[PDB]
């Protein structure tokens, strides 16, 4: 109910971060940064505001991710002189994944190595239900030319996080959103059936079926691939003694 | 000092009280009781279901919003009482279920009520791109492990096709995974220090090291330009069918 601001913080987690930034859209045309602060005066102060008055949406960075999840819920569809503002967590500009993680690597030594292409704002390794980690990870940076260093440097380059020899892989993260996803208030032929078992004999279950065909052929090939991957990879663990 | 102040505020018709409020609450004194529990979490609004488990030590509690389990975890997250010092985090999901192959204007509520054919549907979620465009996957989330095994189970059997293109969806079980705590440096023998005496570096060329990660690179670049002969092969016979 009452939040204490100068105490509200998950620990270790930076601020002003790309996480905490938002995407307010659908904005009124006299918008300013002046009416936007004006907007999210109570999360406390916050950072840039850059607003595209052309495009009609804007961004505003808030202290903690937290702080802009609650504005969020507060602020969204709300509306501002005609129109409903929409109000979404902003895309990451410089977000990586890290396959090929090694164990005994942790949250902390993998902001560390990474630290050497930029600032990091957060990486954290991802630990599965059990609490042991997957093989991959987060790496976010302050900025896009940090990430096109960490991704540049790592393609090129054999970067090992640990004594073990087999270096890690980089891929830019894909900015996708799965919290608001598509409502019917956005988006005839395909609507006019109903969510339907496909039921044998018919034209549409020949058609299921004929793609179910394609995609065993298709999991039959990648499983040999991925097969003989896996064991040139595994003769490789044994070499190494 | 500077404050916020909130009320009663929740986005209609999103459902409350789902899985995705569950906090599980860890590092309990041993004679914590439930009422005792209830009275932590007042801040927050009455809370739904609350468990502990028999050996004490940890629960669960229902808190009503998502958001609202945000605000009660960083505040509570760490925090002494009785000397023990509280772990707060979200519990997983016992019924999320990714779907792949989703046609092209379906939206969450078709998806929520698609698959309600099976059990109680807590969200459906319909994963877009950057630019907003559907991304062909989805996420469905039951109240209760039944509901999605059936909505497993019927989907690898059957074809469930939701609108009136004949292309069935697939359904596979969320692999559950934190990518919001990890594997903190505290979380983490001998083998330990036989790794970690090396620090983050490159390969250095010329070295027993840089010969072996050279190989390791070698298999990815043979197992890439392998899988895009079979993308190719499999992209033909895919169009042809269509
Ligand atoms: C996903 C996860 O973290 N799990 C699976 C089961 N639970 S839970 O926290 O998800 C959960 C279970 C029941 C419930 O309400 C009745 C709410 C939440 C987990 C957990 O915390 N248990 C610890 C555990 C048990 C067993 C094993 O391996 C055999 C590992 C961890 C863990
Ligand atoms: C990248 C970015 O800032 N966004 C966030 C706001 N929206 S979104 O609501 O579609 C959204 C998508 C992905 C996501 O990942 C976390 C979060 C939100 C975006 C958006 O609509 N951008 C404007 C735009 C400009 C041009 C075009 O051309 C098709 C489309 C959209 C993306």
């Amino acid at each position: 109910l009452t939040i204490d601001l100068k105490n509200f913080r998950k620990p270790g987690e930076k601020t002003f971060t790309q996480r905490s930034r938002l995407f307010v859209g659908n904005l009124p045309p006299d918008i300013t940064e002046e009416e936007m602060r004006k907007l999210f005066e109570k999360y406390g102060k916050a950072g840039e505001v850059f607003i595209h008055k052309d495009k009609g949406f804007g961004f505003i960075r808030l202290e903690t991710r937290t702080l802009a999840e609650i504005a969020k819920v507060e602020l969204d569809n709300m509306p501002l002189r005609g129109k409903q503002l929409r109000v979404r967590f902003a895309c990451h500009s410089a977000s990586l994944t890290v396959r090929n993680l090694p164990q005994y690597v942790s949250n902390e030594l993998l902001e560390e190595a990474f630290s050497v292409f930029g600032q990091v704002e957060r990486a954290v390794v991802i630990v599965d239900d059990r609490g042991r980690p997957s093989g991959k990870g987060i790496v976010e940076f302050s900025g896009k030319p940090a990430a096109r260093k960490a991704l540049d440097r790592c393609s090129e380059g054999s970067f090992l996080l640990t004594t073990f020899p087999r270096p890690v892989t980089v891929e830019p993260m894909d900015q996708l959103d799965d919290e608001e996803g598509l409502p019917e208030k956005l988006v005839h032929k395909e609507r006019e059936q109903p969510p339907r078992f496909a039921q044998p004999g018919s034209f549409e279950y020949e058609y299921a079926m004929r793609w179910k065909a394609l995609i065993e052929m298709e999991k039959q090939q990648q499983d040999q691939v991925d097969r003989n991957i896996k064991e040139a990879r595994e003769k490789l663990e044994m070499e190494m003694e």
